[PDB]
């Protein structure tokens, strides 16, 4: 066997108007927070990750190299339905990222989905 070529993903949103819905573009699906409202997401303090077909609404702002090997982390998000919180600050930096131990799985995603909810937040700012 072989080692697999990275894959390129690509940092995308949907413009709903009040605020761009950030997803991660990897093939021909697009991994998101399953959420038709930024400020719902926000003042619930909770999210999960989804996964869409691309489609050409999707406007594409970065591109960059991801590990083939960590697709799954965002398959195993949508697949799981899990839930993570956005607004738990401290434990966050305490733990998953000061802990200086390879994040896991479930922390990899909370920090993804904190990122695409602040992607979203900025875009709010008109």
């Amino acid at each position: 066997g072989q080692q697999p070529q990275n894959r390129m993903m690509k940092l995308a949103y949907l413009d709903r108007g009040f605020y761009k819905h950030y997803g991660i573009i990897v093939g021909d699906h697009v991994y998101q927070l399953d959420s038709d409202d930024i400020f719902k997401t926000a003042l619930t303090g909770k999210a999960k990750f989804t996964k869409t077909k691309l489609t050409s609404d999707w406007v594409i702002e970065e591109e960059c190299e991801l590990d083939y090997f960590r697709i799954k982390y965002l398959e195993s998000a949508v697949d799981s339905e899990h839930i993570f919180s956005v607004d738990k600050n401290c434990e966050t930096i305490a733990k998953d990222i000061f802990g200086t131990h390879t994040l896991s799985q479930h922390q990899a995603i909370g920090l993804v989905g904190t990122i695409l909810l602040t992607a979203g937040l900025m875009s709010t700012i008109k």
